[PDB]
């Protein structure tokens, strides 16, 4: 249909959608005892995700048919997510991405990231580490202070260990970035997993 045609010339173009999608169904899919105003904010992060690509959420609920008679009044957005996320991979979508994004996503909720999460502010995060933080040919003290602003904005991140003493414990070592004591965790975060990610993905600055 109109939504699915829409959707899938979307994801063929040069943007973010994929990520932004995978996002917001591996938070819906993962989160713990979300709130009601979360599941809210949820679609409504969905129905600006998909705006901002040009299609309609309401023409993608149609052609996932979840619209007919059935035993609601509405659609649940569980429902919209799996449909959605089965859509994506009739659509065959780059799995390895999706999945990457959403091992990230699982990881920053247990962090208690979900606020920013539904702020948008997660492909944000992984845009400034793309271009600020996992770098090549970089200045190590000039990444440690570009590191400082952009968690300085998701503190939800440091998971509960303040910035002031998390940096106490960030240096330089033999020219790399060196995490010790309180600051590991953060460090494993970002070497394991946020700069294979944000290398893996193409998005602009």
């Amino acid at each position: 249909g109109p939504g699915t045609a829409c959707l899938t010339k979307a994801l063929k173009d040069s943007g973010d959608l994929l990520v932004e999608l995978a996002v917001i169904i591996c938070a819906y899919q993962n989160g713990k005892d979300l709130q009601e105003q979360d599941f809210k904010e949820l679609k409504e992060l969905l129905e600006r995700t998909l705006e901002r690509a040009g299609c309609a959420l309401d023409d993608i609920v149609a052609d996932l048919g979840l619209e007919e008679l059935l035993g609601s009044i509405g659609v649940s957005t569980g429902d919209i997510i799996q449909g959605l996320y089965k859509l994506l991979k009739e659509l065959k979508i780059d799995e390895t991405v999706f999945n990457a994004v959403c091992d990230v996503t699982k990881k920053m909720l247990d962090n208690k990231c979900l606020p920013k999460i539904l702020q948008g502010d997660l492909v944000k995060f992984l845009k400034d580490l793309k271009y600020k933080v996992c770098i090549e040919g970089g200045d190590p003290e000039l990444i440690i202070k570009d590191l400082k602003i952009i968690l300085e904005r998701l503190p939800c991140v440091l998971g509960g260990v303040g910035l002031d003493d998390l940096f106490k414990n960030i240096f330089v070592k033999d020219g790399i970035l060196s995490f010790e004591g309180i600051a590991k965790p953060l460090g494993d975060l970002l070497i394991l997993v946020l700069c294979p990610n944000v290398k893996n993905i193409n998005v602009s600055s």
